[PDB]
């Protein structure tokens, strides 16, 4: 999969994107790679943050579906018109498919100034597609229309402009050059988000000792479309307390722990060793087994270059509170080669050949850990009448 290696780009904290083409003749757009959503949607009208957009009128193969779509979220929305057109990934498989495309005609706090992407590729399942689960997601169409295996894998690699990032999205396979050591699999609990189960959390080798359901309240997901490691309120509080205690030689402002303020050291003198490793134990394929993924401060402290002090190394704390469960975002994924094995309903982790580390510690993937009579760590989201009333024909 040499032709697919190094096909992702982006700016730190602003998402990873892949080049895609839409229409006939092909119109190139940069598309956010998002395992936390399920729509393929592209800017299709002028916007202050867009240099270019999908021009449906220029495409001989465009078909209007005569249906609108409206997608609200916390402090924003995108909306537009549904259609289909021919889509390819220039640095991906040598195939062209007819996919659903949402042509974004209006948005609020969707596009990001300077992110260099013009659309979003939702790689998650139909259950969370808008307007409903009958709108076939891109990857489903790709698999159904081509001989491409039902699997993709992601290797995300972490003064006036933000830092450039790179990575690989390998579609239809696993590239052995992108990882070292063992590849460990956790089950996809349910096909909507890429939902997984965390059975144990340690901070510098010390167990948080919480009821494991707390780790997955109200879900845990693997999400390339979220920058941070996001943790449920109670878990976040325990983690922050433990990390503060380890790094206690340094007294940072409250703003730092909230992700609202940078902390700096003189260039090259960052005391990495005062910050603890964080281990998340994920449910194994075998009932009473787990494996752990371990990340370093190099992953959860994000570099941000400061104009006012360019001779310092400055960092943002990239673990944040969630009210919608654990989110294993770019902070987690940058440690690892992550295999989204849809065919076998499982997610694989191995140490990334590109992860940032030092001479003392490394991001790790280790197992098995067996637990006699393992508890159920999964949370069952209370069923609303809304959800219950839906028929699924
Ligand atoms: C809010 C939605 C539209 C509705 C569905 O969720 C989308 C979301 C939020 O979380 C994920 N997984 N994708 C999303 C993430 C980013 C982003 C921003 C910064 C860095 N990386 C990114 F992916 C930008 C836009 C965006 O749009
Ligand atoms: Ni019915």
């Amino acid at each position: 999969f040499v032709e697919m290696v190094d096909n992702l780009r982006g700016k730190s904290g602003q998402g990873y994107y892949v080049e895609m083409t839409v229409g006939s003749p092909p119109q190139t757009l940069n598309i956010l790679v998002d395992t936390g959503s399920s729509n393929f949607a592209v800017g299709a009208a002028p916007h202050p943050f867009l240099h270019r957009y999908y021009q449906r009128q220029l495409s001989s193969t465009y078909r209007d579906l005569r249906k609108g779509v409206y997608v609200p979220y916390t402090q924003g929305k995108w909306e537009g018109e549904l259609g289909t057109d021919l889509v390819s990934i220039p640095h991906g498989p040598n195939v062209t498919v007819r996919a659903n495309i949402a042509a974004i005609t209006e948005s609020d706090k969707f596009f990001i100034n300077g992110s260099n992407w013009e659309g979003i590729l939702g790689l998650a399942y139909a259950e969370i597609a808008r307007p409903d689960d009958s709108l076939e997601p891109f990857f489903d169409s790709l698999v159904k229309q081509t001989h491409v295996p039902n699997l993709f894998s992601l290797q995300l690699c972490g003064s006036e402009v933000l830092a450039s990032v790179g990575g690989s999205m390998i579609i239809g396979g696993i590239d052995h050059s992108l990882y070292t050591g063992s590849l460990w699999y956790t089950p996809i609990r349910r096909e909507w988000y890429y939902e997984v189960i965390i059975v144990r959390v340690e901070i510098n080798g010390q167990d948080l000792k919480m009821d494991c359901k707390e780790y997955n309240y109200d879900k845990s997901i693997v999400d390339s479309g979220t920058t941070n490691l996001r943790l449920p309120k109670k878990v976040f509080e325990a983690a922050v307390k433990s990390i503060k205690a380890a790094s206690s030689t340094e007294k940072f402002p409250d703003g730092f722990w909230l992700g609202e303020q940078l902390v700096c050291w003189q260039a090259g003198t960052t005391p990495w060793n005062i910050f603890p490793v964080i281990s998340l134990y994920l449910m194994g394929e075998v009932t009473n087994q787990s494996f752990r993924i371990t990340i370093l401060p190099q992953q959860y402290l994000r570099p941000v270059e400061d104009v006012a002090t360019s001779q310092d190394d400055c960092y943002k704390f990239a673990i944040s509170q969630s009210s919608t469960g654990t989110v294993m975002g770019a902070v987690i994924m940058e440690g690892f080669y992550v295999v989204f094995d849809r065919a076998r309903k499982r997610i694989g982790f191995a140490v990334s050949a590109c992860h940032v580390h030092d001479e003392f510690r490394t991001a790790a993937v280790e197992g098995p850990f067996v637990t006699l009579d393992m508890e159920d760590c999964g949370y069952n989201i209370p069923q609303t009448d809304e959800s219950r009333s839906h028929h699924h024909h």
